[PDB]
């Protein structure tokens, strides 16, 4: 059965032979890969995220279902709990921010060149209509949400605060610089920066213009993380309460209720400035109360404080990516008593963002029927002047590429799947209609680029993996004019396992709901061709990255940027200066098992081709046992 295909899988996975994991006293914190070189969000494989945390819930949701048996469930909220969720330790003067004054602006810049970015006075913050709730609702000023990156194995250096140790994972932050910088042009930096490292002044001043520099922490959430822990546990919910088991999960329904209580701060501008045609810093206005809300699953929230007269920050992000959102978290956070948070507002403010996100992912349709990056509240990071013409909603700029262009951020494929599978998910639960009219126009658009080989067992079966886009959306007015000036095309196909078990997940939820036989049957061959690619720890199919970039210095647009005059070294004695490049920052690279191969096409490329490697990123090996568990859950 497809049931004896999850267990496999996710046998597979929690093997410590296979490697997904570390484990700290009891406790297991996931890879981002088996494999450890890799550079494409992190920048290390034996980095984690806070999105392989909310997947590491996913698989042990399933697990629970198939088993009854939610302690794994429990063992992995607790890693979480432990790791990522910044403790007091961590994040120790919350009681210094100012809800009245949550942040001071610092324009975004838009090139790495333009950092260190200056402190501006003059531009209006607006007030944190969150901060004074949550401290009301839960009794205490700490942030309850993960962090986004962590390095497991201490690869860097960093340690806790800057002192080296391996105990635990380490907060570590790599974008600070803007749009145009890519994975391969940050410099990785502790979220804890007491000086230790870097140079005089840590890191702080490659990336904020002050004064005066002060010890800090600082944290960044990844919403679309958050959001899917949520997610996940309204499905803990269902499937225990199918075993009448609902009670053994309840502390974590609580739990999951909080998270989403705090990632509202996704929910509002960047520096809480009213929403709507934002245009000028110093002219756009400090919002009051939820007039800064935009009611979107932003790209991030952030918070951070002095280490120590103590002061303290939040922000909102102003941009919002189609592929964050999360119309089921949304449904359930609003409508599920037992995920409604707590905060007298929470529920509200939830409510109105299940409807807002709705309306955001059907004004982003093309003609063709893929959905468009997003919109944003600050153009350019800068609250600056967009083009005249340009597509509005609500107020907000059409954004083809929110937050990264490096590469454009909406050009995966990945994130239409892993949006549509909750689009997808939502349909299955309540039949929603604007949900129905969404997938409607999608599902066909998917499956007409998709090839599961079927002849051939899904040998060489093909999803897509690279979109580009041109136009626009029609300004949205609140009803959809099916966005004839707007269009996608498909220029690249992979074998992505991960892209691959999402596009069957989704393919399967509007399945059940809708009859419809077509989509059944690209999802079948799908999950056929998955079980095609099985190896000893995994899925995993043929892929051939590219390197060139990793020993490009800056040349005024692209490349390692350092600031002239700046010099510090990485926690293993690697020097911070121009003319640095990816790899001189991190020389560990040079020790890696695929370096070799990577160091010899780069030597001689036209004679020496690029690795083929078959990667198991945890993510995707998790995506995959949960098609195999839904297959079963939605089909028998
Ligand atoms: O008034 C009392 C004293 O004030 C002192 O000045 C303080 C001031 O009070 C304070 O407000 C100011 O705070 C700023 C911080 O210094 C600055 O570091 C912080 O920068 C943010 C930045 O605005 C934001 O854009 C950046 O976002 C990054 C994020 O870090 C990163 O994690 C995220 O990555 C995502 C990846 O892109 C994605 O692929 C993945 O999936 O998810 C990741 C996570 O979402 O990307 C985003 C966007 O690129 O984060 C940084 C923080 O890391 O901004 C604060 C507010 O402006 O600090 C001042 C100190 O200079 C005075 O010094 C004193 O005189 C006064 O008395
Ligand atoms: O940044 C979004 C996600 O990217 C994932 O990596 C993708 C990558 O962007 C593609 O270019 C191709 O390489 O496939 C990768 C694996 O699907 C990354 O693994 C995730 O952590 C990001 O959220
Ligand atoms: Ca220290
Ligand atoms: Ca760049
Ligand atoms: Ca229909
Ligand atoms: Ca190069
Ligand atoms: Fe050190
Ligand atoms: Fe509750
Ligand atoms: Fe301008
Ligand atoms: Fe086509
Ligand atoms: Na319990
Ligand atoms: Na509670
Ligand atoms: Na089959
Ligand atoms: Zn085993
Ligand atoms: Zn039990
Ligand atoms: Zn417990
Ligand atoms: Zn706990
Ligand atoms: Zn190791
Ligand atoms: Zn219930
Ligand atoms: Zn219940
Ligand atoms: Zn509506
Ligand atoms: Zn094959
Ligand atoms: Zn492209
Ligand atoms: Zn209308
Ligand atoms: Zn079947
Ligand atoms: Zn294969
Ligand atoms: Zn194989
Ligand atoms: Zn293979
Ligand atoms: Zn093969
Ligand atoms: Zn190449
Ligand atoms: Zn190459
Ligand atoms: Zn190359």
């Amino acid at each position: 059965s497809y049931d004896q295909a999850f267990l496999e899988q996710y046998e597979k996975i929690k093997d410590p032979a296979s490697g997904y994991f570390r484990e700290f006293n009891g406790l297991l914190v996931p890879y981002h890969s088996v494999e450890t070189m890799i550079v494409e969000a992190p920048d290390h494989g034996h980095q984690t995220t806070s999105e392989a945390f909310s997947y590491y819930l996913w698989l042990e949701a399933y697990y629970g279902r198939v088993t009854g048996d939610w302690k794994p469930l429990h063992d992995a909220w607790e890693s979480m709990e432990t790791f990522i969720i910044p403790g007091t330790k961590d994040q120790p003067t919350n009681s210094a921010y100012n809800p009245n004054s949550p942040a001071t602006y610092i324009p975004e810049q838009p090139n790495a060149d333009g950092y260190p970015s200056p402190l501006m006075n003059n531009v209006p913050v607006g007030q944190d209509p969150l901060a004074q709730e949550l401290s009301s609702t839960y009794g205490t000023n700490e942030i309850y949400g993960m962090h986004w990156l962590l390095d497991v194995d201490n690869v860097y250096g960093f340690g806790f605060c800057g002192d080296g140790t391996d105990d635990a994972p380490a907060y570590i932050n790599t974008y600070q610089r803007g749009a145009r910088e890519s994975v391969w042009e940050t410099i990785p930096h502790p979220s804890c920066d007491d000086f230790t490292h870097g140079g005089p002044n840590g890191y702080l001043d490659l990336f904020t213009d002050d004064q005066n520099y002060a010890k800090q922490w600082r944290y960044t959430n990844a919403p679309n993380a958050d959001a899917r822990a949520v997610q996940v546990m309204f499905w803990a919910h269902e499937w225990a309460k199918e075993q009448g088991k609902e009670n053994e999960i309840a502390g974590l329904m609580d739990k999951a209720s909080k998270m989403g209580d705090y990632l509202r701060y996704a929910m509002f501008d960047k520096y809480f400035k009213k929403i709507g045609n934002c245009v000028g810093a110093t002219s756009c206005p400090g919002g009051q109360g939820k007039d800064s809300a935009h009611y979107l699953l932003s790209w991030y929230y952030s918070w951070g404080g002095s280490l120590d007269s103590a002061w303290a920050w939040r922000i909102g992000s102003s941009s919002s990516h189609q592929g964050y959102q999360n119309v089921l978290a949304a449904y359930a956070l609003s409508q599920v008593p037992e995920l409604q948070p707590d905060s007298p507002t929470g529920v509200q403010d939830w409510a109105t963002s299940f409807d807002r996100q709705l309306e955001f992912l059907q004004w982003l349709q093309s003609a063709e029927g893929g959905i468009a990056g997003g919109a944003t509240n600050s153009w350019k990071g800068s609250y600056d002047t967009p083009p005249t013409g340009l597509s509005q909603f609500y107020g907000m700029y059409y954004d083809w590429q929110p937050v990264w262009n490096d590469p454009p951020s909406n050009n995966w494929f990945g994130f239409q799947v892993w949006n549509m599978e909750r689009v997808a998910q939502l349909y299955y639960v309540t039949g929603d209609a604007r949900a129905e009219a969404i997938l409607d126009k999608w599902v066909p658009w998917a499956i007409q680029h998709t090839d599961v080989d079927a002849d051939n067992g899904g040998q060489n079966f093909q999803v897509p993996s690279d979109l580009e886009w041109s136009g626009q959306p029609d300004t949205w007015t609140g009803t959809y004019t099916g966005n004839p000036n707007l269009h996608v095309q498909v220029v690249s196909y992979s074998q992505d396992v991960g892209v691959t078990a999402a596009l069957a997940k989704t393919l399967m939820y509007y399945a059940k709901r809708s009859g419809d036989t077509t989509a059944l049957a690209t999802a079948e061959g799908l999950l056929d061709a998955l079980l095609a690619h099985r190896d000893s720890i995994g899925i995993a199919t043929p892929e051939q990255p590219s390197w060139d970039r990793l020993d490009d210095p800056w040349d005024g647009s692209e490349g390692l940027y350092v600031p002239p005059g700046w010099s510090g070294t990485m926690p293993n004695g690697d020097r911070i200066e121009p003319g640095a490049t990816f790899l001189s920052i991190r020389s560990f690279y040079k020790n890696d098992p695929l370096w070799p191969q990577v160091e010899a096409h780069l030597n001689d490329p036209q004679n020496v081709p690029a690795p083929i490697v078959e990667r198991h990123r945890f993510w995707a090996q998790v995506e995959i046992a949960t098609a195999f568990a839904a297959h079963d859950e939605l089909f028998g």
